[PDB]
DNA sequence: TTAGTGTGACAATCTAAAAACTTGTCACACTTC
DNA sequence: GAAGTGTGACAAGTTTTTAGATTGTCACACTAA
């Protein structure tokens, strides 16, 4: 679907942090970034903005977004095209400011963001790199109710689909360790979401699986 | 001049150079390769090139040019400014060829980017990764000759101010083991030139050193 | 006498070179009904 | 038996360690005036 998207999960928080007041700002180019704006809006410091915002930008070095390209590629070999988030980027202690100037290309998808770091609620989102994780993520949320939590049963020839799945998992064994397994497990080490799972069979062959989820800000206990 | 994306070069491995100059040609600020006019130009297979273009391309991105600000700073904090290669780059295997857009930031820089491979050779250049051996590499082929060759002599204190040496390299034995032995040496195998030095020391203080370099390439 | 000259030493950095994981995909051996 | 199920193995890739070198700086024992 969106790479744009892949990659921001492909983020660490802090940084998709950052983000959205880029993104808050666009409800150009050259920005500047506001640590008061920032403090407040994650209700902190300036002390510790300040922090923050200092090593995700500095993390934020050799990064870029890769739109993948079918057309354009031939044989054993995908062709692309890539851009880094930040054309320019630079702190200064002496003035107490941290500029950045977001490469143009990008700026036209970061309205898609909003959509994303609000339903799922980016923001708050380790490292992840799964592009299935992610999918399934945003699958299930898609089913929260305002209590932050869930149950929902997919069919896995549904799954193995929308999720664009290798061919391989298609056999049951593999689909557990390589898929459901990973993703679940990450889902709870990245994300501020539960899951559990229980594979609901038809005979012999299992047909779906069911998730459970719930929000695990309002939780009391493991 | 001179300058960090400058000095920033002669650390880019040979891959990079390679490009690097098929760049400069041209520098609004893009690039396009084909991998076979390219690997006839180096003797490669066609797609020889490919893995050697995108592999180096990748450690373009990646290390960001970064111009550090000591005036800027405070605290443990070091101020900068830094600047990816590129803004943006592609490959389109359908159509063999990669493409590039310097970083318009960057592209100003390459006037004498260009004045690079053209006055210091730096397309011959190994790799370095040391400023104080590229310095003092940059001043003394200044003074070249018809055979190249020559024979300089600098002021300590001045090959000091000039190169920014740290102070703890004002003292002579340091100075000896970490700027000169190195730089020297650094240079005698990675650049087209065979550095030869003398210290003048004028009874118990030295003052200055004569560099005598010459041409091997021709 | 004394300013001046090789080293070791140590904290602090980069860096190359490894062990250590991922992702897809299978072929094994076993159970089940 | 026809199907389903966990583990090993693996080529290809990617990442996190590990172990080495590099730099900036100094107290030190140490030779020619």
């Amino acid at each position: 679907s969106n790479d744009l998207t892949e990659a921001a999960y492909s983020l660490s928080r802090d940084q998709k942090r950052m983000l959205y007041l880029f993104v808050d700002q666009i409800r150009d180019g050259i920005c500047e970034i506001h640590v008061a704006k920032y403090a407040e809006i994650f209700g902190l410091t300036s002390a510790e903005a300040s922090k923050d915002i200092r090593q995700a930008l500095k993390s934020f070095a050799g990064k870029e977004v890769v739109f993948y390209r079918p057309e354009e590629d031939a044989g054993d070999e995908k062709g692309y095209e890539s851009f880094p988030w930040f054309i320019k980027r630079a702190h200064s202690p002496s003035r107490g400011l941290y500029s950045v100037h977001i490469n143009p290309y990008l700026i036209p998808f970061f309205i898609g963001l909003q959509n994303r770091f609000t339903q799922f609620r980016l923001s708050e989102t380790k490292e992840i790199t799964n592009p299935y994780a992610m999918r399934l993520y945003e699958s299930l949320c898609q089913y929260r109710k305002p209590d932050g939590s869930g149950i929902v049963s997919l069919k896995i020839d549904w799954i193995i689909e929308r999720y664009q799945l290798p061919q391989s998992y298609q056999r049951m064994p593999d689909f557990r360790r390589r898929f459901l397994q990973v993703c679940v497990n990450e889902i709870n080490s990245r994300t501020p979401m539960r899951l559990s799972y229980i594979e609901k069979k038809k005979g012999r062959q299992t047909t779906h699986i069911v998730f459970s989820f719930r929000d695990i800000t309002s939780m009391t206990t493991g």
